[PDB]
């Protein structure tokens, strides 16, 4: 009923104070259409997980779901979770994204 957990989201592009997030859809959307995604943050230095959007993403990228999580500090490290929804209601998190710094990119 409820579906499945996305794909682990990858960091797609960074600045010092946002990133490009982007996952791929669950495998078994739990029988009923998925109508967005939950996408939360998790800092060094705190355990909690906090959600980046004020309404589901929706937005369909060249590798997946994607959102540009922004309000980042420059310096500190992040991972990043997803969470479907569909009608039954709120699915199970993602894999964590590997970490990564909010910074400037390599050239
Ligand atoms: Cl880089």
């Amino acid at each position: 009923s409820l579906p499945g957990p996305p794909g682990k989201p990858k960091v797609l592009a960074r600045t010092k104070g946002s990133m490009l997030v982007s996952w791929t859809p669950p495998l078994d959307n739990g029988g009923s259409p998925i109508t967005g995604y939950w996408l939360e943050k998790r800092e060094e230095g705190s355990p909690y997980w906090s959600r980046v959007s004020r309404a589901p993403i929706t937005k369909v990228g060249l590798k997946g779901v994607e959102f540009n999580v922004p309000r980042l500090l420059e310096g500190v490290k992040y991972q990043f979770r997803a969470m479907a929804i569909n009608a039954a209601g709120i699915g199970p998190p993602s894999e964590p994204s590997d970490p990564e710094v909010a910074g400037d990119p390599i050239f």
